[PDB]
């Protein structure tokens, strides 16, 4: 189903990784998740400094799953810019507006919520709640938008265009081209 | 169950030969694995080389429009031009990613059936951002064929395949081809 | 299994009182089976209120609707009565009984929010149109405005009775009979 | 479980709306649907060839056969036949309410009415030869040029009551009786 | 869900075969069939001359199964009018041929097919042929059609109108209300 | 839905065990042996002269659930008169057989196949599966006069016979068209 | 399945409700909690005063459908007398501590549980969450603080342990 | 398992394309088309004089994959030679129908059948299935110069031709035993 | 899982296929037709004139698919060994019997069937039967049998013996050891 790229050849998964580019496509879970960290883990081994991208078109996922990716750009050091295209949903959009500041970019048709909708084994009311809590914290840090209005806002049931999206604080830039 | 071709000498797969030769094949349906795929595909091709142009060829029934758009979008970044070719059909994205290649590049061969009507995606979904989303694909469809918001709408109302030669007409594609020009 | 009462069963006891049960989810079949029970009830009194007692978590709009336009077209009084929750679709037949006989009991949820109609695939410009009638029937039964509507219909969420009560959802809130 | 009402004579309510003579057509059209109405219609007619018949319609359509021998039945029996949109009227489902009695059809308030077809294994021919059929069908009971008709049922959407009376499917929409 | 109808109060299907109306409704099997048997001999069994009516609408069904039925139809000394509404193709047409000649109708929107589509066991091909043959030989008799007319027809993929069903030999009236 | 009929009431599968007519539409197993070996009884019980009458129209069954059937005919004392329409197919062919002689019916149209298909009450060792061929040729060779090894030759071919190939093997006596 | 028995005849279960015994075996679903407020309301109809026994062997159940019969018995007039046999687990043990003061029982090796088993939001799912917190609350007489700690144990306690926390009255083994 | 031969090594489906020799066995979805097209185009940018040999060995598939075939057929300028073996059913004898003039060979026991079986790419409105269909007609009448009345009642009957008889239609070109 | 084999190391199918071994086990459908007909079309290839042997253990599959297999082997200019290990029954054993005269061979313990049971599409009842009298001719070929001895012998539904086999037409010897 995947090609080989040549120059002296890889997958073009693999060459998308040796321009130091993290593909998050699709649902989050553990394994994506584990995918994606061990990849920030290998391209900070390969420059402390030299920026990361971080492809990001998904539509959600498992909250825990999510936040070990929030928390690994949080730890590795290097500038990361964040690329949503299509659509950054729910988890999605919270590692969408992790990015390094002024380096957030929505391509121009892409749709990004903060809503979350509706996680591995079922838990008890109070422990989602503290999970949504920490999703607040993790959106108010990053938008700059205050507690209470990320809270009003992820109330609503609806998706931002870019611009909105760049002046609520998920995005910076919104492109066409470079 | 894909074959081995040989071109010192190399091995590719016939689809690994097909991107040496800058072709993109959106044939299938459209989910947001393939636009991962197809944005990969045009990344490359265009670091290879961003003004030899990438052709793309189209046989697509439809798809997430999410994962639709995400594609248009990369098409329209790159700088390479870009050669649509639908063979098969286009319908509902795969038409709009036909009709968004570049101006006079936009091709069907003859037999082809093409759909700008939507079908009645991804996960699920308001009302009023359906409305967002349609009102985006009326937009991009009057852009590229050079029709007004009322026209497009009217006719994404019916629900009907067009020919070649009735989609140039309208906008769609540039040239119809039977053998190589 | 049903029992029986005294010659009787439960539910066909219940609709001799003038009971009309909207329970669960709301398809044609029992909006068939419901307006059936409201037009018979009116050939037996034209006067004589019924209760429609909904504990529904929503349905498909257009049999919901159709519920909808039996009760504006039957002459008789109609005491709504909501509980367990009145969710989507039934939240909108609660909200439609007579003005002052709209009830729910104390520890009930209430929400008009629309979920994520169903009957054939249908086109973006119909589930609009469907949407905007929901915004009439809702704005035309609680006395607010589109705009009202338009925006508490749009957060995720669930009424208190009493905010129910508030909104124009439903007139009281009993504990026991008054 | 369908309810009970007794008037001295033990009824479900379904029997009792056909010994008020009223044909329901709930939900999508089949054979054994089309074969159930064919029944009381029939039965309805030797009861009386002058009381009119009430023919209740919620349908998505269904089978194009089926609807064809519940359309023919009609046109075969002489009793006016009153036409009741409730919910939606779609594909077969509306041209049983369109092939009502002039100044018999009705439909209440919030109905929807497509004539749009959507899309026994056919040929390509055979398709044709039934839509061919139905415009037909629908060019007679609406008085629209076979023209007028096949660019209507090319639009895939809905209308309210008033389009679909403004075009011949219908000739009231009510909201009350006197 | 099936109505009451009403001394004495019968399901509707039930008062229906008072009225000496057999139904064949859909796909025809073994148990369509020993089901319609007993409803055949029972309309006899009351009144060996008065008119059974058969009301067809059917895409066919099992070939044993049909053939079955039209045994019966011939065997039993009623006068049989057959009744097709929505579609009469396989086995189905096969019985609507089958009705006492000048008693075979169709309303006026239906569908008929002779062809068949491509039963009870699985059987070698000189079987297939034979039932085949057995059909050949059904419709030249009731149809007054030729072998080789019935056979060059049956293998057109199509449905005939009401009229050219009536043309064909396959029914003798198309009506539109009651005469 | 099955209908009722009108005299008290009665449901038209018990009607027709009313007249002395058991059916046997469907396949054999161990449960339609049950139902049937029943109504025999009954009917026997009822009057051990009237002759009662077998409906067959099987593609077969269990064996030794038919079995099971041809033992209770054989006990019975009544004249037992068989009416294959439809088919007859294995199983359901040995009980065609064995109606008393003279009374075996079928309708034209109908087939019949005694080639044994290749189901069973658990699985079973290969010379137990002979002790049942074994017994069904012995049947077979019984109620027809023809011998072993013109009923062992006769099985072996995949094909159907048509009634009156079957009233010349000695499977039946009578082949009409109406009564 | 279902048994006759004479009187005048009823299934036992219909039997039942003619001794006024609304039976509450299963989990508790809408369709459940329809025909327990249909028989509430029966009972109540024919005698206002006199009261209701509710059985109850249940092992929870889509929580709203709980709140409606817990809405019901607190409506009607009529005394109830709660009496768990097996189980009352989640939901359960809040009918069973719904009864009428005094009235609420367990038959010996009953095991009773308040904790809750682990689509919608989660400001929600804490709505409701805070009304059980309360409703607890109201019945067995124990303070917020503590029905909410208590409920964070996943446990079941004894019919003994029940009754001293403040669920259930009589812990009885034969009549009185 | 799929077989390595050697020379480099080469599993035996690409050693068939190295002697430019496409396969269209099984149905024909896009996918299929989309393999196929891709090897017609390798084969064309290899030598656009070399001819192309399509093993057509299908039971027909989704019609615009299978036209988008076609298509891709017309449109390169090789030499294309079309082998029929085992059948070549609707689409399937289309491809077949169009290698280019005197180079389209079945083998003696192959069947080949043009009427159209009663899929899709997602399901679509009545005269958008005549629009298709006619397209079958137009190309079909083109590569067996029949007339369009005479490619209509064709695709009519359900049958199937020998190679003979499809050569004599104008589907094919040689019927041939041995190299 | 399959082992590898030894310069230069193949997996067991592969290194069968140098040894000219094309194996035919199983089910014959498309695929195994389209695959055994690239075997087929190679070994020809690297000589037209050096024997291939077919190893067929098969109880039948398509009938279209093994004609195509069988078409290919007439083709080819190839002397062509048969061998049957385990079963060849149905297609199986016409490709059996297909091979070139004196070089279509049995191991003892094998029972071979030419009965077939009871096919890409679907199909009318006339093109059950060309497919079945495409057979009887076949058979008929290179067994040097008769058309009606073909035809009687493929009626009963059993299995031959390696020997009855070689005096049938089927094969031409039964072999214990090499010779
Ligand atoms: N879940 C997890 C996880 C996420 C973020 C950080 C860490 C911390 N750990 C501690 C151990 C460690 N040891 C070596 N390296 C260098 C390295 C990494 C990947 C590659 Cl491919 C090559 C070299 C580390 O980065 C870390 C980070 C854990
Ligand atoms: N969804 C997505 C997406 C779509 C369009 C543009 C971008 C922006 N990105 C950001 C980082 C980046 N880094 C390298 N290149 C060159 C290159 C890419 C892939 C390969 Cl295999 C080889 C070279 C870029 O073009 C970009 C553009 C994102
Ligand atoms: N979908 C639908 C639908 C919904 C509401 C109203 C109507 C209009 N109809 C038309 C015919 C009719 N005929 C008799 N009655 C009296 C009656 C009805 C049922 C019973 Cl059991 C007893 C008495 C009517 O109320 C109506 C109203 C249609
Ligand atoms: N498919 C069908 C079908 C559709 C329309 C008309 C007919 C004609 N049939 C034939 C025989 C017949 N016999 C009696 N009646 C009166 C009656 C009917 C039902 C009941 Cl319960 C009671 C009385 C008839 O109307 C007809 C008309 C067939
Ligand atoms: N398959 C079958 C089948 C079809 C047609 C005729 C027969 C022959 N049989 C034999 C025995 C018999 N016994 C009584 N009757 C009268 C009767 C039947 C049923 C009812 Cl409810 C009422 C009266 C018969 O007509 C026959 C005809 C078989
Ligand atoms: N398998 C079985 C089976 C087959 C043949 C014979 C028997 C013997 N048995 C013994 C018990 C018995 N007792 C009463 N009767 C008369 C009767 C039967 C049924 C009804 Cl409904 C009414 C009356 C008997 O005929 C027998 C026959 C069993
Ligand atoms: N969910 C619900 C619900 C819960 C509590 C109260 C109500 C209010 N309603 C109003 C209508 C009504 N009408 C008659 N009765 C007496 C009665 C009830 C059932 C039977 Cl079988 C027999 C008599 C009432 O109790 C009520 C209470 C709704
Ligand atoms: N569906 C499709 C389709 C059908 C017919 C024509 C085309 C046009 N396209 C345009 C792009 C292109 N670019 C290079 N080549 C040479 C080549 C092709 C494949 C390989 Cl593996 C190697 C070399 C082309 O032939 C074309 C044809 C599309
Ligand atoms: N179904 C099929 C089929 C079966 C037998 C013969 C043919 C006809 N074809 C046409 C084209 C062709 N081209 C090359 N060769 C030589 C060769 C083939 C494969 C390999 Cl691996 C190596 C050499 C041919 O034999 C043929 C015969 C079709």
């Amino acid at each position: 189903l995947i090609p080989i790229v040549v120059e002296r050849a890889y997958d073009i998964y693999s060459r998308l990784l040796r321009e130091r580019i993290v593909c998050v496509m699709g649902p989050i879970d553990d394994s994506v998740a584990s995918l994606v960290i061990a990849q920030l883990l290998f391209l900070q081994s390969e420059s402390n400094k030299k920026p990361i991208h971080m492809y990001i078109n998904s539509p959600g996922g498992v909250v825990t799953a999510g936040l070990a990716i929030y928390d690994t750009m949080q730890y590795i050091l290097n500038p990361i810019c964040t690329w949503c295209v299509g659509q950054a949903a729910s988890m999605g959009s919270l590692l969408l507006a992790a990015g390094t500041p002024g380096m957030r970019h929505s391509l121009p048709n892409s749709r990004i919520m903060i809503h979350q909708p509706s996680t591995d084994i079922a838990i008890q009311a109070e422990e989602i709640m503290k999970l949504k809590k920490q999703l607040y914290n993790i959106y108010a840090k990053h938008t700059k938008q205050s507690l209470q209005v990320i809270e009003s806002a992820m109330e609503r049931d609806r998706y931002m265009s870019p611009m909105e999206a760049q002046e609520f604080g998920i995005l910076d830039k919104v492109l066409v081209h470079p």
